[PDB]
């Protein structure tokens, strides 16, 4: 209501709800704006709105974004926070011609320097994590600032108790892997996994199997493997253990984080050489998990395959979540002009692509109301060639129909893929089952 | 509710909504009325009423039609822009009796002119054709303007991105056909895709496979053809090569196009030499779109038909497109007053034509609520002799139902036509399947 | 019953029922065995068993191929004519070193031969084609001789009627597509559209839309387009005319024929120069029909388009072929080791190919008692580079169910081919609706 003639809108910067850049008139400043769209999920959505909201009322740190208002609109509600341009740090720091023990330690201390504020202020984020972590401005002496979300929490001064499962499996500390309770130490344990990929630019722990991966996780398995950490400070290493402890009971608080400073003095006293190999390993990681990272909801079992598999996936993933979001301009992007259907609707007719589907995301369910959770399971890939691949899977998809009452509904989906200027095509498809 | 009380309404413009002449009875003046009925698509369609709407509040040129307000009222909106009676620019053309180059560099000059303003104003028009280009008058020294709509945009300064594929398959630049950003630029390519038919008159790109006609289009395939093009001065010919540009960062922008004038100087220095056998065809070309142009829900496999056989097509979609607008007028005139149908609603028996239907265009699905997007697949055609033909196609329908969920319906129909007096008239009508 | 003790069987010759060669254990010799299914259709089928058997113990012609017996067993019909190993007569010719005027003449003179002998006995074979001329042996000297099919029939004396209509369109005389009473004519018609092939390898009469193939037919629109044409003898020329007169009364009897020596006597006085251009159209002309002629259940519009579709669709087709007929070799061979189902029968699953169908070509359909006539509608394919392509379409399914009623089924499928090692593979197959 009052969002609507205050500010103006611009440019999206981020996915997810749309953030957007937007200016105030009356008092002309910058800020982002998060839109968050009337649909979210029902309750356990809004719960986390007001929570998210009042953190980051509550949290004004110089290095994490600052909220201002959150505004209620009709169809529409808006939290806004402050406004960036500075890109992701793990992408800037690639973009370094000089990346040294100094530099990582001048950022880890900026990081610890947000955790322990809010560490301070009875409240722990619980996911941190490259995404989470970015540039103000792409200006020289820009601050990394945290970003806060949103699976967060207000503990009780010291008090120690189970806030549920949460965070990204490689993250996610062990005290809450075992399923015991846990605090602000589970903060710790992501920074002391971050170090790790800000110095050798891997991580300590993974596996494919998640199963295997969280054992590690579990079982603090890592190691300094050579030669890549021997031109390391042992002060670095010394602080690698000391967040990387089991026992968050043991493990180093923020606030000794800071003093202990193969950081701060390091910065005085530690090794610069530029290490480019490192900063390239970095850089690639971050492109996979960017393309890896696509979704939570993919349910399979393969063994390293083609990495033309994985992107294969990817795709037919972004196709899906234009599909549910209501999002026609990327839809039309995915799919070839003289596309084919073969589709429940279609009443058992073959049929041109940009003509019929139109209907839907004009209005059928596109936006509609309730989040429908869409699984995958076992998709089946086939590769003819380069240019070309077809996949086959079973789409699950959890809604709310009008009564309110939840629905599960299965349908079989084929897809043709026909790889033109680069881009990925989609030129059939066959949908088996039930009307999404 | 106030173009109510203000406004005198007159003799329809044209139709999709309907335009109508009107005049203002408080400070008299004329202008032309979008009536946009309140049924137009749910949301999809409301989102582009304010975008046209905002655009053409902004876009104030002397070459385009600018608007005044835009009113809502229970049943209706108006959007009350500049009025004009000038016929079609192709249309006049043709009427002429002296073209030259420095008559079509007089119109791409105005062209160009229109264009330029809104790039300047962060708006990108994206269907450019010579449907949407008019003539203000038929009186003396008319100017050409702008049509704006509607799949319109606002970019950011000159930031490209992907605004999602519209616009018409002949007038498609490449950058869009590859699924790749835009800007700006896609509207220079269709002037040069203009202007080219705006010398010759017939177009630099098509195909009857639309498939191919893309893949010219994506591949910049044009050539100058002897003899027609020889009488063409190579500035006409350098400016379509620089609009024609594949790559739109190396495309000649909208600015750089006015300054070199093959136009404003070749108007002071080209070739006046009458094109008779141009103008001709280009009479031709347009007709054919008139009738061709017609719709793009036609799905079939054919090889350059008798023209007869494409003129039986548009008449039975003219017909289809009257009775979804609930358009009774226009469904008497090309029906035979002795009509006979056999439909689901007869409930098994043979009725006369003129008795039965008056009750569905009365108050049934007349009007009703939502748009119902209608396919017609495979359709088949059967000539014996001059006077009469047959016409059996497979019709699916996609509408909103009283839920307001969206079903599918496929009827089976047969048409049965007779020409008497110059008109083709439906004589029998077979339906199979369910009632529309 | 008796087929089975005094004969032994060996390799197959044809299909269509299935050509064995076989020999006489009692009094040693070969023959050919018609293994004719006891499916075949309820009556229309027995009833032209009964024919062409009847018709063959008529026909004793040194160029015909003379029946022994026909034997009746359990669950097989046996029809035992005269064997050969000959390869096809047009497959041979383009494999002479030396064709001429006078090895055509030597053609046409057998044949009318064949022919004159029934038209003797009164009975009209009226399906007359290159595939039902073949060459008793590949030894030197060999005999053309006449296949006896099958569209056959038995005049009263000269008495023209109506016997309904049948043949091949290419190979179908105007007084049969006028649909007016014939005769002994339409195979007179059929040899001068064949002998026109027999010189210039290339057919008289053929259009893509076979409405108006048969129009030319039916107008007797061919000519002799030069060069080729100049190099033949206008005798020649002279009784191409008489045969292919529309006028059935006018049209040279088969007795004629054989007298005026185009053929006797310009093996006596006509040209010989080996036409090298000929044989080679003749020889690609073959090979297209063998292709081409696959099947007349096959219903879409298209023009002329890549040989590579036609060859795509030929395959569709050699699958679809394999499944009714139970043949399971085969259906390995086209499919993937590792093909995808999705299908009805699978009851919502993925399937790997080579375990679940198995099941069906067991003891399901296969071979189960009546024919289902399969028609495939609207197919449509997508190509993607070289080696791949998938194909969607609508099979409909005409067949006895255990009643003994008649059914119709529906079915959309998709198909997905790959080429690996020159040859198609089926990799992913989609059904939707019933099972077939
Ligand atoms: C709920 O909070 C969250 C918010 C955000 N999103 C952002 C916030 C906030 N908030 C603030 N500022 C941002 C600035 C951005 O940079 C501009 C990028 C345009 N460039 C134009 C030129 N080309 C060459 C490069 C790209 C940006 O995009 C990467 C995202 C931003 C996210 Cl990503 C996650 C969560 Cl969980
Ligand atoms: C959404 O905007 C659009 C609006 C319009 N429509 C028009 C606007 C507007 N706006 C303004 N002025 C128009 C003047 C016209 O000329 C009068 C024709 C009557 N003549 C009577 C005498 N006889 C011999 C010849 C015909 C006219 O009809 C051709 C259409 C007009 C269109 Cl076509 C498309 C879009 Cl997308
Ligand atoms: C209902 O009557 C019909 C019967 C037949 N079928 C045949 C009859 C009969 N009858 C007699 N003799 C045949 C001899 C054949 O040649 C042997 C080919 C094996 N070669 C092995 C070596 N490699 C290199 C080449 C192939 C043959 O196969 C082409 C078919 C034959 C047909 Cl096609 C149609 C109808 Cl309508």
């Amino acid at each position: 209501t009052r969002f609507t003639e205050e500010y103006q809108l611009f440019e999206e910067l981020g996915k997810g709800s749309v953030v957007r850049r937007c200016v105030k008139v009356l008092a002309g400043q910058e800020y982002a704006a998060m839109i968050i769209n009337t649909k979210k999920l029902s309750a356990r959505d809004h719960q986390k709105l007001e929570r998210e909201a009042r953190i980051c009322r509550l949290l004004k740190h110089p290095n994490i974004v600052r909220l201002h208002d959150s505004i209620s609109e009709e169809g529409h509600h808006y939290l806004i926070f402050d406004l960036v341009t500075g890109g992701e740090l793990f992408e800037d720091i690639v973009a370094r011609e000089y990346y040294s023990e100094a530099d990582a330690s001048h950022c880890i201390q900026q990081i610890l320097e947000a955790v322990l504020h809010c560490h301070q202020m009875g409240v722990v984020h619980r996911n941190l994590k490259p995404e989470n972590l970015l540039l103000a401005s792409k200006l020289k002496g820009a601050a990394v600032k945290l970003a806060d979300f949103g699976l967060a929490i207000e503990v009780e001064g010291e008090q120690q108790a189970w806030f549920g499962f949460a965070g990204t499996p490689g993250y996610l500390s062990p005290e809450v892997l075992r399923k015991d309770p846990y605090g602000k130490p589970v903060d710790l344990w992501a920074c002391g996994v971050i170090l790790y990929i800000l110095l050798v630019g891997y991580p300590p722990f993974w596996d494919e199997d998640q199963h295997r991966l969280y054992q590690q996780i579990k079982a603090g398995a890592y190691d300094f493997p050579s030669p890549e950490w021997d031109t390391v400070t042992p002060e670095a290493k010394d602080l690698i253990n000391k967040m990387l402890t089991i026992n968050p009971s043991k493990r180093i608080t923020a606030a000794e984080a800071l003093k202990h400073p193969w950081i701060s003095h390091r910065s005085t006293v530690a090794s610069c050489m530029h290490r480019q190999e490192t900063v390239d390993c970095l850089k690639k990681f971050n492109a996979r998990r960017k393309l890896k990272g696509a979704i939570l909801t993919v349910m399979l079992a393969t063994r390293n395959f083609s990495v033309r598999k994985q992107e294969i996936i990817k795709v037919t993933e972004q196709l899906i979540e234009a599909i549910s979001n209501g999002d026609f301009e990327s839809y039309t992007k995915m799919c070839d002009p003289g596309m084919t259907a073969f589709e429940p609707e279609a009443l058992g007719n073959l049929v041109e692509g940009l003509d019929f589907h139109r209907f839907y995301f004009e209005n059928l369910w596109s936006r509609n109301s309730k989040p429908v959770h869409t699984t995958i399971l076992n998709p089946h890939i086939h590769l003819m060639g380069d240019e070309s691949a077809c996949i086959a899977y079973i789409r699950i998809t959890q809604y709310l129909d009008a009564g309110g009452i939840p629905r599960t509904a299965q349908s079989e989906e084929t897809r043709v893929w026909h790889r033109r200027d680069g881009k990925w095509q989609i030129v059939h498809f066959h949908r088996s089952g039930a009307p999404s």
